[PDB]
């Protein structure tokens, strides 16, 4: 719930997935959905991770994944922009950014 803190729910989990191509799909997610925080290149994300680190034997759905943010004040903005968008894509598919 820290201040910095997003949540990006949806995203489906893979076996493959590493922490290059976790960094890789916030860059897709900017540039498919927000074309001026893409042109500024000032997103200084600073850690990006699922949530929690294991997948248990219990769990039904994919992961959050929490992206932390360098600026409270840009963690604010992306959240504003996903909320007026309404629909906001990964691959062409669905997915939510909102407060942790």
């Amino acid at each position: 719930g820290a201040m910095g803190n997003l949540r990006l729910i949806g995203v489906p989990e893979s076996d493959v997935e590493n922490g290059t191509k976790l960094e890789n799909t916030l860059q897709d997610i900017i540039q498919e959905n927000f074309p001026n925080l893409a042109r500024q290149a000032n997103v200084q994300i600073q850690e990006i991770q699922r949530t929690p680190q294991r997948y248990s034997s219990r769990r039904a759905t994919p992961r959050h994944i929490i992206v932390r943010f360098t600026k409270v004040e840009m963690k604010e903005k992306m959240l504003r922009a996903a909320r007026e968008k309404g629909r906001v894509t990964l691959k062409g598919k669905p997915i939510r950014l909102t407060v942790d």
